[PDB]
């Protein structure tokens, strides 16, 4: 089969034989906005280039970005290791026009990626489009102009129940570039549970979603109003590891080739007994998010991006912990990490040792009170009688114990048990108002 590297190569390059520039993927830290968490879509970079702010000397560009959809308005963090489909790290095979080409050539170019036998060639039977309700051209150009039939082009109106809340009109954030958008599905097939978009079982992980094409019509500004773009562009992000799935014949993006090879890195160092577990696949995922943003210049900390780093990193020692992790492990990882990146972890190579070191002393620390925390954690869920976790609890396991609220609540998750989160929010706010006091 093709793998992750050769889909990633082959990507590229037909993008650029198309006439796209090809530019490097960013950091994900994002110095574009300071009020965004961090990259999460490869128009980041872009986004002033819609706008008409910032100007290039190409029309078409092409990517492959890597994003962490771990905070803000774009969080995937919770989904990981319970979708076979969903990471916090991933990358975005993506396509992007600058007032030039919109829609007739954004689908005619995907359809040509995905289906033509000279690339990479998807069953047509098995792929599956979807178009925003309004979009009448893109339903004709799926249904005329490429050929699909009127039984696999479902139209998705603003379906989650606020104007647009929509699956078929995609926005950057709180403000910018956004527009319709057209989405590719692809049928993995009987065996798994879950049905078409717009079906009861939508969310299911049989007919993933390989492919989202946008139309960038508008811009939101500040104040709710939406002014049109200077120029109609196209954004568009296949994600790698899905669209490998895909080509590798497999139907969980941890069973292609570097999670294959990851995953048993992670059993090597924590002494885990069998490869299909949850947290084999939450630690492989973990170990991508924070490497990267370490070697992109964020380092752990109490305060806003290093703190959701931090978070990640300790939940990950978590999961090595259950899994019977006799001694720091996360940092060991990293090499195994480089070697099934190769090309895409160019500036993880350069640090190593530094992320390696960052990623010890953070475990080494929580280390400290980790295994004591999950004993005050295990007898307080005993005291209970109930399916919640009291807000004090968590409070002390966050106050005392460095356990962040979304750790504790992914322990007690895994025995069907919720977090009152009221409480934990109560306790908090009565400290900050303690600190106020004697602070005043
Ligand atoms: N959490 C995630 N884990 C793995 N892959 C993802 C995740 N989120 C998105 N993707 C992949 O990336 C693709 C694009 O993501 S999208 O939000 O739906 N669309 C966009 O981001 C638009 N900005 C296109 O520019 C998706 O089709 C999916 O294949
Ligand atoms: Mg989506």
């Amino acid at each position: 089969s093709k793998s992750t590297a050769e889909i990633r190569q082959a990507f590229l390059d037909f993008f650029h034989s198309k006439g796209h520039q090809v530019v490097a993927s960013s950091s994900l830290v994002p110095h574009n906005d300071p009020t965004l968490l961090f990259t999460n879509a490869g128009m980041n970079q872009f986004k002033d280039v819609f706008l008409g702010l910032d100007k290039r000397n190409y029309s078409r560009a092409t990517t492959s970005q890597r994003c962490v959809r771990a905070g803000g308005k774009h969080n995937d963090l919770e989904n990981v290791g319970y979708t076979a489909r969903h990471h916090t790290f991933f990358e975005m095979l993506g396509n992007f026009s600058f007032g030039d080409y919109f829609k007739l050539d954004a689908i005619l170019f995907a359809w040509l990626l995905l289906t033509s036998e000279k690339w990479f060639a998807l069953p047509k039977e098995r792929l599956w489009v979807t178009v925003y309700e309004s979009d009448d051209e893109a339903y004709e150009i799926w249904e005329k102009e490429v050929g699909i039939p009127r039984e696999r082009i479902i139209r998705i109106g603003d379906n989650k129940g606020a104007p647009y809340a929509s699956d078929n009109f995609w926005q950057m954030g709180d403000t910018g570039p956004c527009g319709p958008c057209t989405e590719i599905f692809y049928d993995h097939g009987d065996h798994i549970w879950g049905g078409p978009p717009g079906s009861p079982e939508e969310d299911g992980d049989r007919y993933i979603e390989i492919w989202n094409i946008v139309f960038m019509q508008f811009n939101r500004q500040a104040d709710g109003t939406m002014e049109p773009l200077p120029k109609p562009s196209v954004d568009t992000a296949m994600g790698l590891e899905r669209i490998a799935a895909v080509l590798q014949h497999v139907n969980s993006n941890y069973d292609i080739d570097l999670f294959r090879t990851l995953i048993q890195a992670v059993a090597k160092v924590t002494g885990a007994t069998d490869l299909s577990n949850k947290s084999l696949r939450v630690i492989a995922d973990h170990i991508r998010s924070c490497a990267f943003l370490i070697a992109d210049g964020v380092m752990p900390s109490n305060e806003n991006r290093g703190y959701v780093l931090r978070r990640i990193i300790r939940r990950a020692v978590r999961h090595g912990n259950m899994l019977g992790a006799k001694e720091t492990f996360f940092y060991k990882l990293v090499g195994p990490l480089i070697d099934v990146m190769g090309s895409a972890g160019e500036d993880l190579k350069r640090q190593q040792a530094q992320v390696e070191q960052v990623l010890k002393t953070e475990e080494e620390q929580f280390a400290r009170t980790l295994e004591r925390g999950l004993a005050l954690l295990d007898e307080e869920l005993a005291k209970l009688s109930g399916d919640t976790l009291d807000g004090e609890t968590a409070f002390r396991l966050y106050d005392t114990y460095g356990f962040p609220v979304d750790l504790t609540a992914d322990v007690c998750r895994e025995r069907n048990i919720k977090v009152d989160e009221a409480g934990f929010e109560a306790a908090m706010e009565e400290q900050r108002r303690r600190a106020r006091e004697a602070s005043g």
